[PDB]
């Protein structure tokens, strides 16, 4: 199994071309075995890479010569590893003789679609779990649906989590979002509405081999597990891989790559899957992948700075849906289209569904900014979840007030 000791997660100021350039070739060739963990975006935003403790002396060294200033943010990885392991090994056994399900901690793929299960056997009339697919392993992706509609096909809104398998708080997020929806149902007067005229279909692990690749073998693996067929080299990006100007900027066309766009465009079963499910459907309203971190809420495009014809009226329903998730602790999002507030970026999720006429496509970037990153605390799922549940509800009235 993956052991990152001695690893240290360093944060860069990066002003042009000069130094983006330089860094972004240092390590998309991979010389110190650096993995980026906040992507270059341009003279504003600070990046966050990865660095191999055995690889410590060379990079530090070439930053000073190269007048790059850095703070390490994070001094052992590993040290994060281990807290988690425990916290988790500990929720098992409480919950293996509790019976219960700790909504507080990180779960097993097994225990997330166990658990879907159940949200659906309490609640027969709200809730079923549909299989969509099937991952690249052939394990089943999993959805559930949320309907008052009886059978009958209704406007729908997508909800996915996980697409990035180490991204850990969304997946977390995403089995409490189906439990709050059925404890929520007949009581809180908004998604009861909201329910009644729309579907909801929400899948919290829409990576499944990746994410369970993360809890066995490599924590920090983003991945799918496809066996690329003229390479030595697994897996494609999942979020890179849609039919968006697929192979467009932001993308590589290296195997390897942690970007990597991948054969042909919904080359992944995994996104196949899913683009399958929705053209089928026909009727999606709405569509919402969440990711993590850096605590953005984030709109199309995100290939080009084309601009969306409807950029004005998402740009208001993300401010009011940061403005409405902040209330509950305080939690600062930045709003803005995809290719400016991070980078130009091809082939995503969201824009694919923009492209397909699904108006409200929105990507959340959860907790955190870069203290814990992808290796965010268990005791902060719940406070994430509860504040971007608000943030989800806003959308989801908006869409449910804006019908088209
Ligand atoms: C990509 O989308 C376009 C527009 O709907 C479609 O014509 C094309 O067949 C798609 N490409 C693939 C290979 O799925
Ligand atoms: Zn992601």
């Amino acid at each position: 199994r993956e052991k990152f000791f001695g690893d240290q997660v360093l944060r860069i100021n990066v002003r042009n071309g000069d130094e983006i350039s330089k860094l972004s070739q240092l390590v998309n060739s991979n010389n110190l075995k650096l993995n980026f963990w906040k992507s270059p975006s341009s003279f504003n935003r600070p990046v966050d890479v990865l660095v191999p403790s055995v690889s410590l002396q060379a990079f530090k060294s070439f930053l000073r010569s190269q007048g790059l200033e850095y703070a390490v943010t994070i001094e052992d990885l590993q040290a994060l590893l281990d807290n988690e392991d425990d916290e988790m090994q500990h929720n098992e056994g409480q919950e293996r003789s509790s019976n219960n399900f700790n909504y507080g901690a990180y779960h097993s793929l097994e225990a997330i679609y166990h658990e879907m299960d159940n949200i659906a056997a309490d609640f027969p009339d709200l809730a079923r779990r549909v299989k969509i697919g099937h991952s690249f392993e052939n394990r089943p992706m999993y959805v559930l649906k949320f309907s008052t509609g009886k059978g009958v096909r209704r406007p729908a809104v997508w909800l996915n989590a996980g697409i990035h398998s180490r991204e850990w708080i969304s997946q977390a997020t995403a089995i409490w979002t189906a439990r709050k929806i059925v404890s929520d149902y007949q009581r809180d007067p908004a998604i009861t509405s909201i329910l009644e005229k729309m579907d909801i279909f929400l899948l919290p692990v829409a990576n499944p081999d990746g994410y369970v690749y993360t809890q066995t073998q490599n924590r920090l693996w983003r991945k799918t597990r496809s066996r690329n067929p003229g390479s030595s080299c697994i897996g494609a990006d999942p979020n890179r891989n849609w039919n968006a100007s697929f192979a467009g900027k932001g993308a590589s066309d290296n195997p390897c790559s942690e970007v990597y766009h991948g054969p042909h465009a919904n080359s992944e079963v995994e996104v196949k899957s899913v683009v399958d499910f929705i053209q089928k459907h026909g009727n999606f309203k709405g569509f919402i992948d969440l990711h993590s971190y850096s605590q953005l809420l984030m709109y199309p495009y995100g290939y080009s700075v084309k601009k969306a014809p409807d950029a004005e009226e998402l740009d208001k329903v993300a401010r009011l849906a940061a403005k409405a998730l902040a209330s509950v602790s305080g939690t600062e999002y930045q709003v803005g289209p995809t290719c400016t507030t991070v980078y130009p970026a091809s082939g995503s999720s969201i824009d694919w569904a923009y492209d397909n006429g699904i108006k409200f496509a929105f990507t959340f970037e959860l907790r955190d900014t870069g203290t814990y990153g992808f290796l965010l605390p268990a005791n902060q799922i719940i406070p994430t979840a509860e504040e971007t549940w608000l943030g989800l509800k806003t959308i989801m009235e908006h869409v449910r007030d804006n019908l088209y």
